[PDB]
């Protein structure tokens, strides 16, 4: 239908705008659309961009408004003290402040359903929450109402919440729109979704993007499909990629790259409440934490990820058990039967299961899949799924099959539950994957694996060499390969941390020469530098001039192919701020030749330094510009967990940057 009132290039500059003879008396029934054109690139700690109010004395609790936060959330109040409604509904990291150094266009869209009692907020096509109410409150239908207001709420005959913004265009209807209506209002996005909820993935949540170039030009993504929630690990997780072939502009549908199947794959929306937010799938599998490099010689792509049996997370994981068996020199996955309280068998050659107090081989065997057979029948499980219907999280046989994996709860053989890394291999550049395999143990019998760095994994320019760091209590570990990913060896590189998550990614400065970024629990960015080709470590470092929280977050970094300022460039990516994981920036550096320093010289702002920016992947896309995938939230927020939609892709060039 046509907008009921409509009107735009509203500046809102701390002085509300009284629109109420333009749109009061054309409000009628209990259904209703807004939707909204809107920059805020300066915006103040808490404001309202819209409001419909009862003005009198006596009435300042009966209003309705949208307003906006400087952390970037989005959200409305429906309040009516007559009828002793008091709604609020909201969402964090909803909004764009800046791209490109330009201010940008948000397009909002609110609507309230009475006939389905139900308030639903979209900003850049993106539903950032559905409310269903008991009691529906129609937003014309709050007692006496006599203002509309612009940029802020009037109460009680006072300006309340004044915004600093602009709204482009702003229109009304007297219908709630449906969703279908919804997508095709046009948007002016300054990102792109590789991975989003409703894809092939079915996961409602992503985390830990990564971005790598291949050689064809085909760039590839790697990400977390999170089910429940944005929990790290025990959750369900699989891991899922993607590819372009036109410089990022189109994304192929998503496939997985590693998947369990002992949790169904649901897509669902996960409760944010103080009671139960920190819900989490405890009895499935999961895959967490993806890094990928591409191999020159063999032509092959290389994802790793580290995998979890069922229940088991970084945080649970026995420490002190590698899950294998040493026996002459080669390491064996331990198993435990049913029954046993110990860990009686070994996987031997051939997948054979074998029996360690009886040195006997049984009549099991495990798959290249880690799958169950006993006299070669494949042995199943029942599938879990998960829901909230009793007010609580709740986990229950669905009644489909799966073939029984090692890895899952249900298994009448189980992995020890501690962390292990896993490894596929891909001979079409991302379109299919192989089935995974388990790396071996690197630190010995009785210690847990080493956790693999998000991103990407480093192939020397010089010879065949693939690197993918990992880190551990007290150290970095290198994973190296010089026969394409066959075999692996372990660089043990000491840092000055005890319980760090040093998370490290690396750039090669020039041949044989690597330095490596990497968080802490400092505040400060560390990096240390290999010059025979990751063989030997140099001591610690730290980076001045960007900063991080306490508990610190990914760092992504790579080598720019192009002098800038005549010089070689190393590019950073990573929030810049002590509160939290926000303020994301690109950092320039430009090499020293002399004595392979690095000049901190370019600072690129994302977005505004309150805003959202955790986890992040960049790659030089093939025509040189540069690819962005990251978590565009705080993604160690307790307020900010199970949103949707926020690992977001931009492109840049380096003009932007500089
Ligand atoms: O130099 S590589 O390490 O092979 C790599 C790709 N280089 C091309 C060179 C030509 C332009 C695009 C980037 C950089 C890493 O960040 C990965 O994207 C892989």
């Amino acid at each position: 239908i046509s907008p009921i009132f409509q009107g735009g290039s509203y500046q809102l500059n701390n002085k509300s705008i009284d629109i109420s003879s333009l749109l009061l008396d054309k409000l009628s029934g209990e259904s209703q659309t807004v939707v909204m054109k809107f920059k805020a690139d300066k915006p103040n700690s808490l404001q309202a961009l819209f409001g419909l109010s009862n003005s009198k004395a006596g009435f300042k609790n009966n209003y309705f408004s949208i307003f906006m936060r400087d952390s970037g959330e989005i959200g409305v109040e429906i309040r009516d003290a007559q009828k002793g409604i008091n709604y609020l509904f909201s969402r964090p990291a909803s909004l764009w402040g800046k791209h490109k150094g330009q201010a940008v266009e948000n397009t909002l869209v609110f609507v309230s359903d009475s006939k389905d009692k139900t308030y639903t907020m979209y900003v850049n096509g993106i539903e950032v929450f559905s409310e269903t109410v008991d009691t529906f409150l129609p937003i014309s239908n709050i007692n006496g109402i006599d203002k509309a207001t612009l940029g802020a709420v009037n109460r009680e005959g006072k300006e309340h919440y004044l915004a600093k913004g602009s709204i482009d265009e702003i229109s009304l209807f007297n219908k709630a729109i449906s969703d279908q209506e919804v997508s095709t209002i046009p948007l002016s996005n300054p990102f792109q979704l590789i991975f989003q909820s409703g894809d092939s993935t079915q996961a409602n949540y992503f985390r830990i993007p990564t971005l790598y170039t291949l050689s064809s030009g085909r760039v590839l993504s790697s990400i977390d499909a999170r089910y429940g929630g944005t929990h790290d690990s025990k959750s369900k997780i699989n891991i899922a990629t993607s590819y372009s072939d036109d410089n990022g502009k189109t994304w192929s549908e998503p496939i997985f790259a590693m998947k369990f199947n002992d949790y169904e794959e649901q897509l669902v929306y996960w409760p944010r409440d103080n009671k139960l937010k920190n819900s989490q799938i405890s009895g499935s599998a999961s895959f967490i934490d993806s890094s990928i490099v591409e191999d020159k010689k063999s032509g092959k792509t290389i994802l790793l990820a580290d995998v979890m049996p069922a229940g088991i997370g970084n945080n649970n994981a026995n420490k002190a058990d590698s899950g294998f068996k040493e026996i002459n020199g080669h390491y064996y996955l331990k198993l435990k039967k049913n029954g046993d309280n110990d860990f009686r068998y070994t996987v031997r050659e051939n997948g054979v299961v074998y029996n360690e107090t009886t040195n006997k081989p049984t009549n099991y065997t495990i798959n290249d899949k880690y799958e169950v057979l006993e006299g070669g029948k494949s042995l199943t499980v029942e599938q879990y799924s998960v829901d909230f219907d009793s007010g609580s999280l709740r986990e229950r046989h669905n009644g489909k099959q799966v073939p029984m994996n090692v890895f899952y709860k249900d298994s009448l053989f189980k992995v020890t539950p501690t962390n292990y890394i896993a490894m596929t291999t891909s001979q079409n550049r991302g379109e299919s994957w192989e089935q995974f395999k388990l790396l071996p143990p690197f630190l010995g019998e009785k210690h847990n694996g080493t956790y693999l760095c998000p991103g990407q994994g480093l192939a020397l320019k010089s010879s065949n060499r693939l690197i993918f760091a990992t880190y551990t209590s007290g150290e970095l570990t290198y994973l190296i390969s010089d026969d394409s990913g066959q075999t692996w060896k372990k660089s043990s590189a000491s840092i000055p941390f005890k319980n760090a998550t040093a998370e490290a990614q690396m750039v090669e400065l020039r041949d044989g020469v690597i330095r490596t970024f990497f968080r802490t629990t400092t505040g400060k960015i560390a990096y240390m530098t290999s010059r025979d080709s990751g063989e030997t470590w140099s001591k610690v470092s730290y980076i001045d001039g960007i900063q991080q929280t306490s508990y610190g977050t990914q760092v992504s970094a790579i080598k720019y192919s192009q002098l800038i300022d005549g010089k070689e460039a190393v590019i950073l990516s990573t929030p810049n701020s002590r509160s939290g994981r926000k303020g994301g920036q690109l950092v320039v550096g430009l090499v020293n030749k002399e004595d392979d320093s690095i000049d901190w010289k370019y600072h690129y702002g994302i977005d505004l330094p309150s805003y959202g920016y955790a986890y992040s992947a960049i790659t030089e896309l093939p025509n040189h510009h540069i690819g962005v995938l990251f978590e565009k939230y705080d993604s160690w927020s307790r307020n900010e967990l199970h949103l949707s939609n926020v690992v977001q892709y931009i492109d840049l060039e380096i003009n932007d940057l500089t």
